[PDB]
């Protein structure tokens, strides 16, 4: 028993919701939110930058700082920070961009990160201002990821779309 509230249940570990991740990060604490990243932790839109002004730019300057030392994620890659206020942790998970150009088969690989936790609060990879169909990004997250993730969706209208649309 874990402490998410109000999930549709999708599958036997997938779980989504209408939220603003930011405030269910807030009410929950989860152990683990993940970021929508870049591969330089630049969180200024989206999820991050959400996210990132929520710390009040604490995430950045940590972020800053692991950039300065390990130099920059690879798409399709991961790393686990402090969740500040938030969570224990942040899983900072770069999916592909399609606005930059990259490989969508990436997005399979960003979300094999996830199974490095036991329970995930988290956005769709890609989604968003990354440029992918988010009913895809829905299918990779429900075929790939093997741990109990709750999905926090932003727009109720793409949201009742995901729900009606999931086979
Ligand atoms: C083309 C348009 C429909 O694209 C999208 C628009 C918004 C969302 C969304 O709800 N994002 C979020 N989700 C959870 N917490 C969040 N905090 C701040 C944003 C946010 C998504 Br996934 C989209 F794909």
């Amino acid at each position: 028993v874990n402490s998410f509230s109000g999930y549709l249940k999708l599958t036997d570990n997938v779980y989504i919701k209408n939220a603003d991740i930011v405030e269910e990060a807030k009410k929950v604490k989860p152990t683990v939110v993940v970021n929508a990243a870049n591969v330089y932790l630049k969180h200024g839109g989206g999820v991050a930058g959400a996210l990132n002004k929520a710390t009040n730019n604490a995430m950045q300057v940590e972020s800053d700082d692991y950039i300065a030392t390990n130099g920059p994620l690879k798409v399709g890659g991961s790393c686990v920070l402090s969740g500040h206020n938030l969570a224990k942790h942040c899983l900072h998970v770069v999916g592909p961009n399609v606005n930059k150009g990259e490989d969508i088969q990436l997005l399979k690989s960003a979300y094999e990160n996830f199974n490095q936790h036991e329970v995930l609060l988290a956005p769709l990879l890609s989604a968003g201002i990354f440029g992918a169909d988010p009913i895809h990004s829905l299918r990779v997250c429900v075929d790939t990821v093997r741990t109990n993730v709750y999905l926090a969706v932003f727009d109720k209208n793409l949201y009742d779309k995901l729900v009606s649309s999931f086979l």
